[PDB]
């Protein structure tokens, strides 16, 4: 309005008030490289040592798969179960609900159902938790001196640092405790006939601490003066004194002190882990609100310590994002500078006055501030993709500043009317146009809310940027340009040239209009031709989901077959460790070697390895690039080996995996039996490895049976000798797995004491013949005497699906074919099989099939409304579908991009279309704005209106277009880190603009033409 054509200031204070704003939130406000993304997923831990997965699933997973019941948004609810008695259970909660509330939902029913489990895991650990694959970081500590081992590293840590960590998601810690670990003599206990039993009681008994009362405490005697308080023994502090530890004397009179008889030593809580940095022993931490202050903290938390450490103790961060993200996003924001700057001159050429540029040089920081101030108030985490929307919101923020500009500059040049009234005549023109466009490309973004999925927020989040940053735009663009003007603007040579040339080509160029104008027909059918075009590039889309891209590390496991030891584990390890240091120096920084943890669960025949790299300013060799190295490392790890080696990056999110991919998960319905689940999971691997034209990569997840020794124990002879079964099973397991007896203490720290059988004694099948048995009357045994052995094959993994025993199916449909037809073949081949197998999708193979398809309803809602603000803006049911007819035509020129240079389909790639599309809206829209009322309220000639109206406005048109096309430019142009997101987002949008906007200067005056014509 002309509320600020009494009062130039009133507004200038608007405007730096609302920068200021925008500048609180620069700190107040999150940092990410993405957002909260994920639904929120549960897990539960439990343990049960030394034992197979069928063990704890018959006892332990299948009481809580019954027993669970009465859970809000309970998506679905996965299990593993694993032959060392470890079981992690995974529950998703649908999307957009409370961890915090569900967690207890869960931990109530957790709790249902203990006191029918046993003691050994009622006491060890039975814990709930939540969902984190992608570890936010990690740290290592070696000891540079080199001189001690793991645990020494592991127990320092514990006693140091992973309780002050833990006040973040998750912390894992690689490695164990220092307990202590009883190494039983089989041979001596038989020399004194001991059953290992009468240790682990012995050892209840003579490492304990108990009440003492006190001295008159409660009721007190008369002339009674004190009172204290009484304290017996303690827990027994020293292996030393733990060889103290007596159980028996002889007749002779000899007495049998423990130490004697076994090795009193400290170890492990467990190790069926075991880590070396560079090669180097050493341990670790895997670290997981807010993500550079996590780090700082952590760093914090860590520095205090740093001077605090032993000789030989050094970090590192061998794991690591941070830097990463936040040099992507500097130099994402150098973008908008140099985009910003480059205005900053493109003003000065069609203006040449150093303050006939200065109103839009001011607005636009101050809308992005805005926009600040917008995801301020509403939160909505300040990361790298909401930021991307700020780069697109430019040229949308430059248009109507542009636009008034150039309208007072001619209402007062052509003319020569003061800046006032030459300003609000330029108003009475103009003022609603810009509320018309406003409307408008709202109804681009708006519809996305209302899509739903993790994509669903990525849409959410960088579209209402995209939208309130319009607003903000626009309700400036009506308050403080009006006076700038009139507060600034008064009433070469190198450039003249310039200035000429331009004149003499509008003319010829309009006069190529009133030429060709005559002619429709064929440009006519070149329309549609184009269309015709556009869909063919439309079907013939290559594509994906989201990039991936260098972030200083990646990743290889390493699988070997089905029996395996940490030994020939890492001897491969060690391999591997040597070539990435070796042959790739250059750019291999580091290495973190692991032995144990798989990736389907944990065991032995399982090992990962992270790998590191150097800075993002030494690694310019684009053939000793990221991808490329894998590629040929995976050829040197597939050339001379025994054993499967994946070698390869990461995907640069949490745990989505191949979208174009699928995860089918088969399941017994009725009591068929795990190996004829497993009979027709193979038959079915072999029946559909038919077909690799749709269905490609067809393996399992899970894992092949595997020898298992089975020792059948003879009841009756048992019972015939004077023999406690218990006793049995006892000495058994406390030799063979392991036992928590009980607790001591170190340093404060209380520990935990296992006693299990000396290592060269136990692991063989020979080796059970030199334990013995005390039986009832007193007498050793040997289990030959009752003990039947034998050999077979069970898997030692077990996983279920909601209740149920299920295996898993990893695969990928073809690259020019959906998930969803493959989603038919696996149906086809598996509903063909016989009864009690049903089945079920899951993670991927199920979200993406549960709502995908839906995107054409928001292209044709926003459709609907478009036409809308049009007929509004024109109370004209006619007048509004010709502008429409704009759409298609930038849409080719990303398109033909994708295939113009190797790019493709993605989220950025469906966004910059329909920014694309509301450019090339923008620029018809004011075009025939203009031309409709010079022909109407001047009286003037349809075709003539139209001539004057392109004439009085082509510079901006050119401006403003060519001005967004060169902010964009450097992405394209830019390379390296980031570099993948940034040209994938730099391409498509130049591609469609110069095709739409070169193009509609000769068609939207034909579309009203004919729309007028004929009606």
């Amino acid at each position: 309005p002309n509320f600020f054509i009494d009062r130039p200031i009133f507004a200038w204070v608007i405007a730096i008030i609302i920068m200021l704003a925008g500048g609180l939130a620069i700190l107040k406000l999150p940092v990410a490289q993405y957002p909260t993304i994920a639904p929120p997923a549960v897990t539960i831990s439990a343990t049960y040592p030394g034992a197979d997965a069928k063990t704890v699933q018959d006892t332990v997973t299948q009481v809580i798969e019954q027993n669970m019941n009465g859970i809000d948004n309970l998506m679905y609810m996965s299990s593993n179960s694993d032959s060392t008695g470890t079981v992690q259970i995974t529950l998703t909660f649908e999307s957009g609900t409370d961890a915090d509330i569900a967690q207890v939902q869960v931990q109530n029913k957790l709790q249902l159902a203990m006191p029918l489990l046993p003691q050994e895991v009622q006491q060890q650990g039975v814990s709930v938790e939540k969902s984190s694959s992608s570890f936010l970081m990690v740290v290592g500590v070696i000891n540079t001196d080199g001189t001690m081992t793991q645990e020494d590293i592991s127990d320092y840590v514990a006693a140091n640092m992973k309780d002050p960590i833990s006040r973040v998601g998750d912390v894992q810690l690689f490695g164990s405790q220092y307990a202590m670990r009883i190494w039983m003599n089989p041979t001596e206990l038989t020399k004194y006939q001991l059953t290992p039993v009468d240790v682990i009681n012995a050892i209840k008994a003579q490492n304990a601490q108990v009440a003492a009362g006190q001295l008159g405490g409660t009721p007190p005697v008369k002339g009674q003066q004190l009172n204290a308080s009484i304290i017996a023994q303690t827990r027994l502090t020293s292996t030393d004194e733990f060889g103290k530890i007596l159980l028996k004397v002889n007749q002779d009179g000899s007495q049998v002190r423990l130490r004697d008889v076994a090795k009193i030593e400290l170890g492990g809580e467990n190790y069926d882990v075991i880590a070396k940095f560079n090669g180097q022993p050493a341990s670790d931490l895997g670290i997981k609100a807010n993500a550079l202050d996590t780090a700082t903290a952590i760093r914090a938390e860590l520095k205090k310590m740093e001077p605090f450490f032993p000789p030989g103790m050094k970090i590192v961060y061998p794991y690591d994002t941070t830097p990463f993200v936040k040099i992507s996003i500097h130099e994402v924001v150098k973008t908008l500078v140099e985009a910003i700057i480059l205005v900053f001159l493109v003003m000065y050429l069609f203006l040449q006055n150093f303050r006939a540029t200065l109103i839009p040089t001011i607005a636009v920081p101050v809308v992005l501030l805005g926009t600040f101030a917008v995801l301020a108030a509403f939160g909505f985490s300040i990361n790298t993709l909401t930021m991307f929307g700020m780069v697109l919101a430019i040229g949308l923020l430059v248009d109507d500043a542009i636009v008034v500009v150039e309208n007072v500059e001619r209402v007062m040049t052509e003319e020569g009317l003061p800046p006032k009234e030459a300003t609000r005549k330029s108003m009475g023109q103009i003022q609603g146009a810009l509320v018309g466009i406003a409307m408008v490309l709202s109804a681009v973004f708006i519809p996305m809310a209302f899509f739903g999925g993790s994509t669903g927020a990525i849409y959410r989040q960088f579209s209402i940027t995209i939208v309130s940053a319009m607003a903000l735009s626009v309700l400036v663009a009506l308050i403080l340009t009006p006076a700038l003007c009139a507060t600034m603007l008064k009433p070469k040579g190198f450039f003249g040239w310039f200035n000429r040339l331009f004149d003499k080509s509008t003319h010829h160029y309009t006069d190529s209009v009133g030429n060709i104008l005559r002619s429709t027909g064929r440009y006519l059918l070149l329309y549609l031709i184009i269309v015709v075009g556009m869909a063919y590039l439309f079907v013939r889309l290559p594509s994906s989901f989201l990039p991936d891209e260098d972030q200083g590390v990646f990743l290889t496991m390493v699988q070997l077959p089905a029996g395996a030891t940490q030994e020939r584990t890492q001897k491969v390890l060690d391999e591997v460790t040597d070539y990435y240091l070796n042959k790739e120096k250059a750019n291999v920084e580091s290495v973190f070697a692991v032995n144990g943890f798989g990736f389907a669960g944990r065991g032995q025949n399982t090992g990962i390895a992270f790998v590191s790299l150097k800075d993002w300013a030494d690694r310019p060799g684009e053939k000793n690039k990221v991808e490329a190295i894998t590629q040929r490392a995976t050829a040197a790890f597939s050339q001379i080996k025994d054993a499967m080696v994946f070698a390869f990056n990461l995907p640069a999110i949490v745990e989505l995996g191949t979208a174009t991919g699928f995860d089918f998960e088969l399941i017994d319905q009725a009591g068929l039996g795990h190996e004829k689940l497993t009979q027709a999971r193979n038959q079915l691997f072999g029946e559909v490895a038919k077909y690799p034209d749709l269905l490609v990569g067809v393996r399992p997840n899970g894992l092949e049976d595997t020898p298992q020794f089975k020792i059948d124990i003879d009841q009756e002879k048992a019972q015939a000798l004077g023999v406690s079964i218990s006793d049995i099973n006892t000495t058994l397991g406390a030799a063979w797995g392991g036992s928590y007896v009980n607790d001591f203490i170190d340093r404060g720290r209380v520990k935990k004491v296992y006693v299990m059988s000396e290592a060269k004694y136990r692991m063989l099948p020979d080796d059970i013949n030199d334990w013995y048995v005390r039986g009832s009357d007193g007498q050793m045994v040997p289990f030959s005497a009752f003990s039947s052995s034998r050999w077979e094959y069970g898997s030692p993994r077990l996983e279920r699906y909601n209740g149920l025993p299920s295996m898993e199916i990893l695969g990928q449909a073809a690259p020019g074919k959906s998930t969803g037809e493959a989603m038919a073949m696996m149906e086809e081949l598996a509903s063909k099989l016989p009864s009690g197998i049903g089945y079920d999708w899951t993670g991927m193979s199920y979200q993406e099939r549960l709502s995908g398809n839906q995107a054409p309803a928001l292209y044709a809602i926003s459709l609907i409304v478009v036409f809308l603000c049009l007929a509004a803006l024109y109370e004209s049911w006619s007048i509004p579908f010709s502008v429409m007819l704009v759409v298609p035509l930038g849409v080719i020129g990303a398109l033909l991009a994708a295939t113009f240079r190797g790019l493709t389909n993605d989220v950025y790639f469906q966004v910059g279309l329909l920014t694309t599309i509301g450019l090339s809206a923008k620029n018809a829209i004011l075009i025939v704005e203009f031309a409709k009322d010079l022909m109407d309220k001047e009286g003037k000639g349809l075709v003539e209106a139209t001539l004057e109206a392109v004439r009085m406005r082509l510079r901006p048109i050119l401006m403003t277009s060519l001005a967004f096309m060169l902010g964009v430019m450097p992405l394209v142009i830019s390379s390296g880190a980031g570099s993948g997101a940034q040209n994938a987002v730099g391409t498509g949008v130049l591609g469609g603009m110069v095709t739409a906007t070169v193009l509609a200067i000769f068609f939207v005056p034909v579309f009203f033409v004919v729309v007028r014509r004929r009606f």
